[PDB]
């Protein structure tokens, strides 16, 4: 079997997806279900069993064997830039991922895990993944950098795959329960759809990130589990776009719509990041030869799934 | 002895007070008392021992016996279609219920429980007991779903009965603690004072001691195959059910399910 | 040492009373005295210890022994008819006396424990103890009808003294702390020395109920201890007598007052003491007149 | 080493300054500091080491060694007559004491602790050490009621010192943090700075003290033997009517006077400036 | 590995940043980051692995082997002198402490710790390392006091070393989470920097204590790991400036700024340095002016 931590979540549903997709249906998935309007990213998909993530940790911790497992696809984290209990932060995401990590290495199953493009912090080239290159600017980036660090101490004598994916910003089906946490491109089409003004940050023309389809994560996913490669790469497109760019492409499926600027965030102040892009060198030189989809592209295919 | 699960509440102890009418009397009734007024629902009743769902679960786990167990209804679950604490919902009905299964599979006792045609979801006709036609609107009928797929997993190896029972709207006798989840014949009484496949829980308690007495195992649509509305019920999101119950009568079931008419007339003169 | 539950409450602290009265003062009391006030009931009494609920029952559940244990009055429960959490009802009453009666059947230690005759419910007459005479109307009277059940699954084996007592009406010393639940004789004398009207519910006479005084209850208890005779058995005088009755006692006492008549239910319940008589209790219970002048004297 | 519970509170905190005043330091004490203005009563003092009561309890009854102790003075207690929950008061006072008592017991380690006249309840007269005499009126008196009636069947065996003291109106330094139950001179004091056995605590710190090098067992009022009135502690700066009798503690040998309320009183106006 | 507790705090990142300064990075940062916002203090550096401090006592109280720890800076504690709550100061500051100090004696591990100018209470001179000099004057300074009577009375019998460095007023990078507890010249930067007015209690040129620069303290920290001295010392400069000098060099570094002296102890510190300098340790401290305009420049 394969386990997917994070499996009712945004990333983790459509890695189970994808895996259905390739005739694997043998899936444990560990999540927190608390918010139960996540099981729809589940229904229409197969899995064996459902496990809380606390109940998972006790049982990694004592050592029990869940049966036959070839890969353990660690999507599970608390997400939120915002979120700043510190001491949650470091125990869900830093320690809960130390902690399976071990477990895998242990038995020698490989070890596929999220790290995030919060990593690089204010930054406005040369997103690559080095330690220079590093400055998280909350900390839900601090929880990701210092495993990202423990991985690195790790990597020199593991017998086994290690993965981390830094990825940039995802957006495609699946995000609905991630509330003021979803894409934009989310919150745009349900503004849209309620008769409200779109909104964008006052500043969007000039913020740039590089948006990725959630498919193509998935994708990069499944070709690292193949085909064995370990080390930390950062999964977008390469190709840093605006806000005003997903806009103008949903707006442009809509028919509709007028863009409102918001004032920004005070809470997001001098903890955001204006421009991000990723730096696919080493993805490129791991082997992964596959396209990504551009955001008018993914945007589009998206707004025709959500409608 | 029987256990029966959720045996203070509308189904179970409805189990409770059929297994009464066969002589049956050494029942062990697990629930949960939270809720007080449901003690009403076994007052007129004769069982051998109460426990608590927690108590049960904590030694069905440790591996304790509770005697010569015959078998199994396991009826308790969070019921309601409106609970969005799917962490809970997850634990409380899920898991419980895989626990239960893999006691009584160890030691072949049988094991009938209550599924749900809450599984089918929005479904407008073709209500069979298969994946495809499958798929909730809410945590709770995804926790009935999930289990139901894991005993499908579990069945081609079992050496003992496992029997799941997809009811449908259930209405009857003792269900007055349901409050906002009770049955709209209920409501409507207590105000006074879309189509549905409506269900009589006599039929519910029948079908459930047949399966006992004949062995079958399987996952079986409960409802009389007969979809009726609820200005009906009032003469007397899923918007249209109906039972298909090909596999029903196909395990051996043949016997016939009261109408809305008769079934709703008879509970007036039992609430009255 | 005598082991009586619920020792700091009405029933339990009469029953320590009773064995001081004949020189026992080898007692452990188990209670719960969050409400302190109930500690009055035992500052004139004489004990060995004390000890609360909870830690008495992770002892008991333990195995612990307690020394030379000669007998256990289990007093102890949640006797509020308006509570409603039955998940606490059922383990405060139903489960914890489970678990008393197992500890005492392996050790072969006397168990005298306290049911109600609230297990009759809504019962009009014929008050017998039998199943098919019993229909309790709430939680509270289901946790002590259901444990009934269980001890006559128990009896028919037990090596032991079982003995449960279906109190009716209680009234008499030490049930301060009970207030709108302590019996309307505690009330009208609250209400005459308050200098206020004694208080009874219109038509109060023909509301007649089978008032028992504490003195007898603690009584039976001793003698079935000292007997040693199992069973499940009405306690009560086996006469009804009216709220009226108990008021005219009441200022009879007091030389004072004139009773006046509130606004707005059992209407009658009377104990058949066959089974009692039958078991060899055969001693007279007093009448209320009796009875609650005795008890106005101690009140005052 | 000696142990002081309740060391960081009033009648505590004297013990362990009269201790000091006799070239003792190696101390131990036990309180519950939730009240952290409680550390002034021992700021100038000399000890070796603080524990929190539910550890030490822990500890207690795990059976755990605290080095070479010679002596426990109990005073750690829940002390307000107000406080109504006999659960905590009875596993606080009562059960906690019984720990301790049988940790002392097992070891032969000298046991001497706080008793209270609230014992005596609304008492006229007649305040001597039997039971015949006691009838606490709130659940703080009882759960002291109730652990000399312990202490009172076991003595008659026991191998080492069990000694408690019943104490009457204490007053004088540190109880600044009892607040509303802090002595009526204290009161008073500060107002203008803005009939009971009263006694002053440093002739209860020097009773304490006496017990202790003389190693007699018992349960013994500490008072005056002299009820003097409010009206009189003013002067100077629910029991009615309170006056210990002295005859079991001059018969155990403690010959020694008591300051009268002018004196103790006018001491401790010195103090408090 | 070393261990350094408190790492995400002020002194704590400050250490592990001159632990880097010297190629060292094999380091355990133990710490409570609930406040998340203490991350940036740690942004920059490099350690090995973080851990909460329940779970660092309950392994440390477990006997667990963290790896090969040469040295634990116990930097961890509740520093608010307005913090009230006894019980839990006593338990995180004085008893957390005496956990540590344990664990490490019995492995030999150097204790390097962190004790207060608090301890010293209202002292006007003489700020001398001994008991007669000590008299805090809140729950906080006692917890630190207590704890360097614990180790005076440990100190003649321990196999390893043991420092205790009473801080006076440090101030410096990494403070910024502290808020109203950080220092003055911190507060003074953000209102220049919120356009503002530069606010000092009326009375400051008369308001002297003896500001130390966090570099100096972590230097001090580090010489004393790579010498092996045990003790308690002063970690001052030995020299009192007003707050008013405080100010004039931070206005001095933003070329403007006017004073307005708000409405508003210990009115004098000043380390004594001899027991400092006897130990070995002797370079000198950075005054106000030097410190203070080069942290102006680190927070611009
Ligand atoms: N644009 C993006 O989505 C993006 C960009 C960069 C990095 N990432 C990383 O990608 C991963 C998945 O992100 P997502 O967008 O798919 O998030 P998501 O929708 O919030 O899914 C994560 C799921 O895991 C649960 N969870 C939290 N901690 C867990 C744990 N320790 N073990 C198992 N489940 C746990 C969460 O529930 P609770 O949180 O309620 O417990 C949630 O349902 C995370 O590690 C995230 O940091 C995502
Ligand atoms: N129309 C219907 O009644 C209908 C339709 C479809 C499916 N079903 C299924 O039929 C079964 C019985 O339904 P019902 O209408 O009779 O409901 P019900 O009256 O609510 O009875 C279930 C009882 O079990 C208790 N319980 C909950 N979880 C339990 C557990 N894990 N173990 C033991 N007891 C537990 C419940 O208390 P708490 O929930 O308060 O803990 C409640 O008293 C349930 O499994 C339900 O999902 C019923
Ligand atoms: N007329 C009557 O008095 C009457 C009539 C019928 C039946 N009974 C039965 O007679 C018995 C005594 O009644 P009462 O009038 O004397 O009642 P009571 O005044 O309420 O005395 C019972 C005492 O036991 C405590 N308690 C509760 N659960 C306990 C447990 N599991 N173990 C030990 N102590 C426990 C109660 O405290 P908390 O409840 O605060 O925990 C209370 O202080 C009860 O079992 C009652 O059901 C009495
Ligand atoms: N006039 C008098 O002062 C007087 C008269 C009669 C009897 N007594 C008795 O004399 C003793 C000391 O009285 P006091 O006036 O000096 O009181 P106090 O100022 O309140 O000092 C007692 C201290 O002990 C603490 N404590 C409570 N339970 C404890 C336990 N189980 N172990 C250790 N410490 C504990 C208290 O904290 P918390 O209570 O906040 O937990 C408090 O700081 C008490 O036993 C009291 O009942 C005093
Ligand atoms: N001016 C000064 O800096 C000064 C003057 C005199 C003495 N000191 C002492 O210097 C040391 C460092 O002070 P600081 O100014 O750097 O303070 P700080 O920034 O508050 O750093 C202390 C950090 O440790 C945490 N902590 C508290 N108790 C802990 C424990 N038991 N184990 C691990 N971490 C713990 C605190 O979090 P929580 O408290 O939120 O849990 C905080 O993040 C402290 O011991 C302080 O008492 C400092
Ligand atoms: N210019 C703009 N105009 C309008 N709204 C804007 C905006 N920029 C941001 N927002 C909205 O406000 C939130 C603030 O997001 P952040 O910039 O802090 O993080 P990020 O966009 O990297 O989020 C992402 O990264 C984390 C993990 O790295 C995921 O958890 C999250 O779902 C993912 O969108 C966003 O989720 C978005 O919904
Ligand atoms: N058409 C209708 N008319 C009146 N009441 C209805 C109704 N449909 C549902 N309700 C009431 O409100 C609740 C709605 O619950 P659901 O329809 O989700 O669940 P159900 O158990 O009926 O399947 C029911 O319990 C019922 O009592
Ligand atoms: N005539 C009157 N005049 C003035 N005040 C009155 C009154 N009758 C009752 N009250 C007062 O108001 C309340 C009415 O309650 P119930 O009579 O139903 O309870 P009770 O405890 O007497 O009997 C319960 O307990 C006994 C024995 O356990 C059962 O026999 C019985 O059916 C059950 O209701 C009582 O608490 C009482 O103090
Ligand atoms: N005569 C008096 N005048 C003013 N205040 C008084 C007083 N008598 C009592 N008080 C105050 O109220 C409290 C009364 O004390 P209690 O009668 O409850 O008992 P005790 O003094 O033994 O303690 C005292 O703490 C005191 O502060
Ligand atoms: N002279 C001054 N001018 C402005 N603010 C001052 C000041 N002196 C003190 N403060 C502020 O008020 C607090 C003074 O409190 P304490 O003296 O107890 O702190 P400290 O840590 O300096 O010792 C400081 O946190 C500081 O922010």
């Amino acid at each position: 079997m394969i386990i997917v931590t994070g499996g009712a979540g945004f990333i983790g549903s459509n890695i189970v997806k994808a895996l259905n997709d390739k005739g694997i249906t043998d899936i444990l998935v560990v999540d927190n279900l608390k918010d139960g309007t996540k099981f729809v990213n589940l229904v229409d998909l197969n899995i064996a069993d459902y496990m809380d993530k606390e109940d998972f940790l006790i049982q990694i911790m004592a050592g029990e064997e869940f049966g036959d497992v070839e890969a353990i696809f660690h999507e599970g984290a608390c997400s939120s830039t915002t979120e700043w209990d510190g001491k949650y932060m470091m125990d869900n995401n830093y320690q809960y991922s130390k902690e399976l990590l071990h477990y895998c290495l242990e038995r020698e199953i490989p070890f596929l895990y999220a790290s995030s493009a919060a990593t690089y912090g204010g930054r406005t080239s040369d997103f690559i993944e080095s330690r220079e290159y590093e400055k998280p600017l909350n900390v839900y980036g601090y929880s990701k950098f210092l495993f990202d660090e423990y991985v690195r101490q790790i990597l020199p004598e593991a017998n086994s795959q290690i993965v981390g994916f830094r990825y940039f910003n995802v957006y495609g089906p699946r995000e609905g329960h991630k509330g003021s946490m979803a894409s934009v491109a989310f919150h745009l089409n349900t503004q849209l759809n309620n008769g409200e003004s779109p909104k964008l940050f006052e500043g969007s023309e000039n913020f740039k990130r590089d948006f990725v389809y959630v498919g193509d994560v998935a994708d990069v996913n499944l070709w690292f589990l193949e085909n064995g490669v370990s080390g930390i790469f950062n999964l977008g497109t390469g190709r840093a776009e605006s806000f005003q760019a997903v806009a103008d492409a949903t707006l442009a499926y809509h028919k509709k719509g007028q863009i409102e600027y918001i004032p920004f965030p005070d809470k997001l102040k001098g903890r955001y990041q204006a421009f991000t892009q990723a730096d696919l060198t080493n993805l490129r030189a791991a082997g992964y030869d596959k396209p990504f989809k551009t955001v008018a592209e993914g945007v589009t295919e998206y707004m025709a799934w959500l409608n």
